[PDB]
Formats: C-alpha cells, sequence, structure tokens
C-alpha cells in the first residue's frame, strides 16, 4: 500500500520561530505539517522526503532541510525548515509512504 | 512492480518557452519530458520525483521545480521548470514508479 | 521489502578530491558512502536518492549531485558531489531501498 | 491482490454430461463453472482449486477431480468432475487467486 | 505477508457432537479448532482450507467438510466436520493466510 | 513471487514401498517427489498442496495423505501417501509456492 502527497510549504513569512535543535543554528524557522495518511497503516510506513520545489534569494546563503520528525501508522510529521538570514520565497515536499 | 530512472534536462538554453500557469510566474520554462515505463501497468503507478542534479546561477534567485504533470498506467509526464531571471546550468530528476 | 536512511555528507573540507569523470568538470569532490542494507536483498532493489539538506556559499554557482554508483543485493554506492568553485557547508541524502 | 471463494456443485445428478478427454475415463460428467473475479487483474493471477467438501457413496469407487481449465485475467473456468459409476452427492472446491 | 499451518483433527470419537446447521444433515459432528496467527493481521487475511489427509472407513459413505468459519484479523475458526454415520479415523486440514 | 503446480502420481502400482514413520501405519508406501521451482527463491516460499485428483477402490478404507517433507529457497519435496491395504488408481496434488 503505497500513498503519496505533496507539501507546499510557502514564503517563510508566513514560517514559524522555532527553538534550536542544533547547536550551529540559530533564527531556525519552520513550516511543519502534520499529516495523516488517507488509509491509515498497520505499522508505521516507510516514508520519503523529496523537495521539489525551490525559490531561494540569492544575497544569502541556501540553507534548507526537508525534516522528517516522525511516522507513526496513522501518519507522519515533516516540515520545511530554514536558519539563520535564508530567504525562501516557496518550498514544496514531495513524499510517499510505503507499508513495510 | 517498481520502476525506476532520471531525466538528464541540462543546460536552460536548450529549454521551452511556456506559457505560465501560476499568476506569480513570468518567463516560465520547462524541458518536459513523457517517460513510458518499460513495463505497462494495470492502474497508474506512484511515481515520485527527486531532484539529485542541480548546477544553478548564483547572480539570481534559485527557482527550480520539479514538475510532475501526469501519470497513466503506461507512462507520465514530467519536466525540468524555472521562471523569470533563473539561470540554470543542468539539472536531473531521478523516480520512482511503484504498483499501488 | 522496504529500508531506507539517510546520508549526512557535512562540510565539504572532510570531503574527498576525485578524478573527474566528465569532461566539463574540474575541482570534483565527493563524500561516497558503501552503504549496506541491514537485510539483505536477493536482488538489487531499486534505490532511490533524495537531497533533504543543504547549506551552499551563495557567492559561488550551486553545484551539486546526489549520485548513485552501483546497488547490489546487499548494499549500494553513492556519494555528495560537487565541483569547480562550489562551497558546500552541508548536504544530506535520504534514500529508500525497494525489493524489485 | 488476492481473492477467494467456494463452488459448491452439488449432487451429480445435476451436472453434465460431457465428452471425455481422457482414453482412460467413461461417462465423465461435471459441474463445469465460468467465475469472474469481483477485481479483474492485469494478468492471469495463479489460482488453486482445494476440494473442501465431499459426500460419496461408498459401494463405488471415489473418482474425483477438481478440475481447472483455464485462468484469464477476468475469471477462470474450473470444474467438479467424476466419472465411470461414481456416485457423488456434493462436493465443493475453495479457490484462490493471487496476482502474480 | 503469508503464514500457514496444519490442523490435525484425528479419530472421530474424539469429535465434538453440535447442532446441525443444515436441514439435510443428521448426527453432524466437528473438531472445532480456534487458530491464533503468530503475526497479527491488520485486516482478516484471506485464509484458505486444503484437506491434506484422511482415513475414513470404506462401508459408509464418505462425507466429509473442511469448514472455513470466520477470519478475524488474529486468527481465525476451522472444523473437521461429519456427518450421519460416516466413520473418520483422521483427517488434517492444512492453511495458508495472506494479507490481502 | 507466485509459482504453482501440479504432481500427477498414479497408480500405487508404480509407487515405492518406504519405512513407515508412524507407529501406526504398516505397508507405507508413496511416490515421493522432488520439486524444483522454475525461479529460485531468496528464502523458503510457504508452500500449499491441495489433493486435486483421486480414484480409490471402494473394497478398502480410503488412506491418503498428501506430504510435504521440506521447502528450500530452490524447491521443495512432497509425496503422495498411502498406507495398508489402500489401493489408489490415481491421486494428484496441486501446490502453490509463495515469497513470503
Amino acid at each position: 500500500r503505497v500513498q503519496s502527497g505533496k507539501i507546499n510549504c510557502g514564503d517563510d513569512a508566513g514560517w514559524a520561530k522555532v527553538p534550536s535543535n542544533d547547536p550551529g543554528r540559530d533564527n531556525t524557522r519552520e513550516l511543519a505539517k502534520n499529516i495523516t495518511f488517507a488509509s491509515p497503516y498497520c505499522r508505521p510506513p516507510v516514508v520519503l522526503l523529496s523537495i521539489t520545489q525551490l525559490d531561494v534569494e540569492q544575497s544569502q546563503n541556501l540553507r534548507v532541510i526537508a525534516r522528517l520528525y516522525s511516522v507513526s501508522p496513522t501518519g507522519f510529521k515533516a516540515s520545511c525548515y530554514t536558519w539563520h538570514n535564508t530567504k525562501v520565497y516557496s518550498m514544496s515536499i514531495s513524499w510517499i509512504s510505503i507499508e513495510n
């Protein structure tokens, strides 16, 4: 049983300021999403993330992460994540879930 | 039944100028490909796209999309897509298809 | 049988200088990894690579490849790959393996 | 995709007299059924037959076959088959179909 | 996920006398078993029954059923079933369960 | 990966006399077959046996077993098995193998 989708995170002005969990990153910011599968799984599927859209300001470093936090049998938590003075205008993440 | 491949789009000088389908994007340009599976499927598989190569001009914003248009049981349509004054020297997209 | 993981390549100062295999690329450099599956396969699975982290210097072109070299039934070889005067501070590649 | 069912053939008085296709069998008789799957397949599934009910006259030899004739992607043909002076009061055949 | 096993029912002297659920059968008798899968399923698997052993008295009619009552995600109920004056000395039923 | 077939054992006059492995059975006799899969497996598949043909002498008890001895990744050993003064004129066993 394979499912898929796409999280459109958009402009980072609408992204949440979050506390950093890496000593090396300041001004960490994420558009986190708690996605639920249309068809629940028995056990956590394997989930893969793919950044399939990007629009980043050139005067500053490209700093992005497609972050997978957790996968349960019913859904997962993932985020568009940036830090320091990176400016993203848009970012989208495609994903697949596969029954393991 | 899982299949995979890689679309190498190359330099955007050889990419097609296309009409925009987003009010926010001008000078939209794509190297679209109509890929056919070696082994046809019964029903549309799930297809995932992954940008696995990039070479972009730094003096301008990074603007890219790995665009999936449609998936049929026999193939799919996907593209390297850019817009405005982004300059890409190369871009490749890896993909997988999975019987659902 | 689906397996997955993430190769964190880190700062390119710790990356290997390698001989180029493309006439168009000089100063080619890679953090290659020879990954072994926890559960060996019968036949080569299909493996997909996804760049899920990037931190690149803005004063120079973005040049990256998530390179898949080979897939055996027991593992695969993949690398973070860059060239010319691109500077990457970090890069991570997520992957999945699927019994075909 | 796995499907299953059960063909109840009943008393052989309601069974068809058919021409023999084995030089060694006379008075051959079958309750043939042309079963269609609820969900069509892409390719012929593998089908297994299992006799799960029997009620046979003891004064004569037990002669039975659970006969699989053909499997298409949409269905299959199978039969309760007997010959000579065997008397069956009932016979049922369970089956499974599996996407190969 | 495929599981399998074998229910050995043995001599019908140790079988339970049960009330008939078919107007046409008297003296109905079964060795019922409530089998639990080693690995629980998400949803009811498909279960197939196969009589793989038989030892029946010849002076009376062969009357047997390999009866599947119910399949849950955790197990199933099945029985060796006989009726009237059939005498079975042994009967075994093999089974498979398949994730659907 | 599902495979299937049918072992036709024929008349028990051509069957081997074997030493009994059950204290309760004398004159044990089997047409054993060592079947190899067309496509080898990684691990032992699950194999199911189904008697799909029978022709037994009525003046003596019906005594039959569809015996599965062992399953390896490359094949399996199974037999038509009878004992005491049972007379079988023919017996066929259908089987399936399923990657577990």
